[PDB]
């Protein structure tokens, strides 16, 4: 198969990866004026795969991309199933089976008012809003804008960090059907896994809904503070290497939640000491599949973030089907030196999360409930894992093995984040854009 690089939403495949991104969610108001609206819109500013591969030089000055929730689709008479189970009722009705605390959602993801959404990156905030302003001005009265999500970059040699500090966009799934780098540990998939009706994907698709993908977009509040409180109150006394003052017990427990360092190393391979050369390396820091560790703690807990969302080893052997492409933003200020002092959070400052499969069930929300929520995984283990420290949303949200040296003590841990609502989008083929969608 050769994948038709022109015709796929480029965040979908290789992501975006700009300093800025804005989500634009939307609901339609006239659909008539709105398919007119698309039909110039998409050929002018839908970024495709193709263009994000180009050199810099060939690049507009801010991509686009654009999803649709179930009701959006059937708001613009688009009604063919796209045969995933969970795209139709829109995520604030699975909330419940994710774990939130619904609570903590807020307008407009409380329902299905949603009907869409435009992801906007760029690399600056000027070009950033011309874009926004443009679309506004393109579609007009036809859509209402229901919010604006914005996110960007950490600064300085924080770039690419979230803000718990940790080094995040280094394992993705690469698929098949185009030419690409593959590193060192990276997954090996067949298309579909990410791409619906390419070979992979299960799912009965409508023959229009080729080279879609299905985007869980997740909008995470961060508690940056009272996780730093956390790791300090419970750092970990020692390890093999020997004994660890606070500080670096404080942050040895953190890279223990994750399966990474700050730095990007992951524990198997770094397991006492911090290792920067090895993060910042692409030809290393995903060369690791927890085959060193599959029935002991010390190298990695069994229940760290990258291991409860990408098992490895766990599994047996390589597994197409659970692997998915991510490409989020954090938002929101730095943490000040005053907030972290006080250990409690005093500003709005998170995590704008995107993960792409063909299979809603299979990839996000397997990720979530089957393994980071599940208290038994992986399985077979001699010491249970406990809940995923970081997303996973069991209570008591109790972990063990974080502490190498007495891998049967349980650490409890507050949730420091905080869902504050989402939803599941189709973004379809660029074709399909204007030859089914704006028909
Ligand atoms: C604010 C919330 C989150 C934060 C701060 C966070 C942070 C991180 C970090 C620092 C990494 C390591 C970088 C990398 O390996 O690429 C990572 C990896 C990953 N995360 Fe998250 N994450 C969050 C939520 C989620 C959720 C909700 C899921 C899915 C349910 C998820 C799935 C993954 C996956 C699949 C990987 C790559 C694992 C691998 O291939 O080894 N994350 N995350
Ligand atoms: C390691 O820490 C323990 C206290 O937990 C202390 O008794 C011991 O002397 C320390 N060892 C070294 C080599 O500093
Ligand atoms: C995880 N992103």
């Amino acid at each position: 198969t050769i994948l038709p690089l022109n015709n796929i939403q480029g965040d979908i495949l290789v992501g975006m990866k700009k300093q800025k991104e804005r989500f634009v969610f939307f609901q339609v108001n006239d659909a008539t004026s709105f398919k007119t609206a698309l039909k110039t819109y998409v050929p002018e500013r839908i970024t495709s795969a193709a263009i994000l591969i180009s050199d810099p030089s060939q690049q507009p000055l801010a991509f686009v991309n654009l999803g649709f929730s179930n009701t959006g689709l059937q708001a613009l008479g688009i009604t063919d199933d796209l045969g995933d189970a969970q795209f139709p009722d829109g995520q604030f009705a699975d909330a419940a089976n994710l774990g939130d605390d619904l609570s903590q959602w807020v307008a407009p993801f409380t329902g299905t008012t949603i009907h869409g959404v435009f992801l906007i990156g760029s690399d600056q905030d000027d070009f950033l809003d011309q874009f926004t302003d443009d679309i506004s001005s393109t579609f007009g009265s036809s859509i209402t804008q229901v919010q604006a999500l914005s996110g960007s970059a950490r600064p300085g040699d924080q770039a690419g960090h979230e803000h718990f500090g940790f080094l995040d966009g280094i394992s993705q799934p690469s698929v098949t059907g185009w030419e690409t780098t593959v590193f060192p540990g990276q997954a090996v998939v067949p298309p579909g896994i990410i791409l619906t009706g390419r070979d992979g994907d299960t799912g009965t698709r409508p023959s229009w809904a080729l080279d879609g993908s299905f985007m869980a977009f997740r909008h995470f509040q961060q508690k940056v503070p009272e996780f730093n409180a956390y790791t300090l109150a419970n750092a970990i006394p020692a390890n093999s290497a020997g004994n660890l003052t606070q500080q670096e017990g404080a942050e040895f427990l953190g890279a223990r939640m994750f399966g990474r360092w700050k730095s990007g190393a992951p524990i198997d391979l770094a397991p006492t000491a911090d290792d920067p050369a090895l993060g910042a390396d692409p030809q290393r820091n995903n060369n690791f599949d927890y085959s060193d560790t599959l029935t002991d703690e010390t190298r990695c807990p069994f229940g760290a973030h990258v291991r409860k969302t990408n098992p490895r080893q766990d599994l047996g052997g390589p597994v197409d089907t659970f692997h998915a492409m991510r490409s989020s933003i954090p938002y929101g200020p730095e943490t000040s030196d005053a907030e972290l002092a006080s250990g409690v959070t005093a500003q709005d400052r998170g995590l704008l999360f995107v993960e792409y499969q063909s299979i809603i069930g299979n990839g996000f929300r397997f990720q979530q409930i089957n393994w980071a929520n599940n208290a038994n995984f992986p399985f077979s283990k001699p010491i249970t894992p406990g809940i995923e420290p970081i997303i996973g949303q069991t209570t008591p949200r109790t972990v063990g093995g974080l502490d190498p040296l007495n891998q049967n003590e349980t650490f409890t841990v507050p949730l420091f984040v905080i869902p504050k609502g989402g939803e599941y989008f189709f973004l379809p083929s660029i074709s399909a854009l204007t030859a089914t969608i704006a028909a």
